[PDB]
């Protein structure tokens, strides 16, 4: 997960708000994040038991709110952690 950039990746969320995205800690409320904190379903680098780093590239709205990529509210790359599938 960490060697891309990242713009909007298959799974790479650093933090949340205010529109940051990273902060000095993972997840971290201000500001929006509703309920789902970080349940580790996809063990690339940032989700990781003996891995885990953190990289920050756009402003951003979607990379402060989102877990997955498409506008499809369910689970397993669909609506992974907010009220928010795309944002």
């Amino acid at each position: 997960m960490d060697p891309v950039d990242p713009n909007l990746e298959p799974w790479n969320h650093p933090g949340s708000q205010p529109r940051t995205p990273c902060n000095k800690c993972y997840c971290k409320k201000c500001c929006y994040h509703c309920q789902m904190c970080f349940i580790t379903k996809g063990l690339g680098i940032s989700y990781g038991r003996k891995k885990r780093r953190q990289r920050r590239r756009p402003p951003q709205g979607n990379q402060a709110h989102q877990d997955p990529l498409p506008e499809q509210p369910s689970s397993q790359h669909r609506g992974d952690h907010p009220t928010g599938p795309k944002e």
